[PDB]
């Protein structure tokens, strides 16, 4: 066990292992709270989140559990990992407080696409590197699903790591209005008309490549109804077929009652873009979930032929999601995570 050293910064007790130096607060969610500190054995500057309350309910016990097992799986050059995990506990009967440390991310993508210059070479290499962890992420059977440029970290040399995956969290005031927390998420899981798949993450890939092309949100919708209505202008309104696959009858005359549209010329919306990448975007933002590229086929993609290499695109070790199901007490939940806290293993 490492000595751990006390204090208060920002009404707050922070307990951590002496090798964690020079904290300084950097922000604060409902979720915990985060410091700065450089990390004295491996050298890196480093993100040090304290969970708020994470034992407080069933709901809350499971979802630290979840984040926990998440973020000891994702091993990846373009995925945020786990760099430690500690708690000043002595013992289960003491256990409150979990502390995580991943790598101090400076801009994210908002950054680089509100105020720079960007070639098509850096938007081939940024939806490359999306992709190439996307592959790696949907192998294990993880869907993310909050992909947006906030999600998004990128260094001085283009390098981009994902980060922030959807823990079941984002609530109905948060989906609510003029808000690029609902900009990015498919049209058939706006109003959950259909259950999640893998297949919702790729409709962000094609917001995202968009935004980076035209320096402008795709579909930056007033309220749930408006954006459906910029989506539908720009893809065509579904036929019988698909409609049918939403069970939701009130959906289904709700679609039944907008004039029928036809799918636009992308060439005409995304004006001088290289053709390979309105290719590309044509196969991303496909209303039928089941017809849209995958991450795997699309790194094969001639838009990326300068770096594919099928030899450096791994996937991930398999991933038992089976607790997902699973009922259990508040303190089973909090077992759980104990064992997980003490069992970690540093990289290299
Ligand atoms: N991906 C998918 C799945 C089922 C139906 C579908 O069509 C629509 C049409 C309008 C709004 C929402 N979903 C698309
Ligand atoms: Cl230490
Ligand atoms: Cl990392
Ligand atoms: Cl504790
Ligand atoms: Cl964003
Ligand atoms: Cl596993
Ligand atoms: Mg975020």
């Amino acid at each position: 066990r490492p000595t751990f050293y006390r204090q208060e910064l920002n009404k707050t007790i922070w307990e951590v292992p002496e090798r964690y130096q020079n904290l300084s607060p950097v922000g604060s969610g409902a979720y915990g709270s985060v410091c700065a500190a450089f990390d004295t054995k491996t050298g890196h500057r480093v993100a040090v989140k304290k969970l708020s309350r994470p034992f407080q309910s069933i709901i809350h016990a499971k979802r630290t559990y979840r984040e926990l097992r998440l973020l000891k799986h994702m091993k990846h050059e373009n995925v945020i990992g786990l760099l430690d995990v500690f708690t000043p506990a002595r013992s289960l009967e003491e256990f409150n407080d979990v502390y995580l440390v991943t790598h101090l991310m400076g801009a994210d993508l908002n950054n680089i696409v509100k105020c720079q210059k960007l070639t098509d070479d850096h938007v081939q290499f940024l939806i490359y590197q999306i992709l190439r962890g996307l592959k790696y992420i949907h192998s294990a059977d993880i869907i993310h699903r909050d992909l947006k440029p906030s999600n998004l970290a990128v260094n001085e040399d283009c390098e981009l790591k994902i980060l922030d995956f959807g823990l079941a969290r984002h609530t109905d005031d948060e989906m609510t209005g003029y808000v690029a927390t609902r900009w990015y998420r498919a049209p058939e899981i706006m109003l959950n008309w259909m259950h999640y798949n893998q297949t919702v993450d790729i409709w962000s890939v094609g917001c995202i490549m968009a935004e980076l092309l035209t320096g402008r949100t795709l579909f930056p919708g007033t309220d749930h109804i408006d954006q459906l209505k910029l989506i539908l202008r720009l893809v065509g309104t579904p036929g019988a077929e698909l409609l049918k696959k939403i069970s939701s009858e009130s959906a289904r005359n709700y679609i039944q009652s907008l004039a029928q549209m036809p799918k636009m010329n992308f060439a005409n919306v995304f004006i001088g873009a290289n053709p390979l990448a309105v290719d590309l975007l044509e196969k991303m933002l496909v209303l039928d979930s089941d017809k849209r590229i995958t991450a795997a086929q699309a790194l094969a993609h001639a838009y990326f032929a300068q770096y594919h290499d099928p030899d450096d695109e791994p996937v991930a070790d398999p991933y038992d999601q089976s607790f997902e199901s699973r009922d259990l007490l508040i303190d089973e939940w909090k077992s759980l995570t104990y064992d997980e806290v003490i069992s970690f293993v540093p990289p290299p």
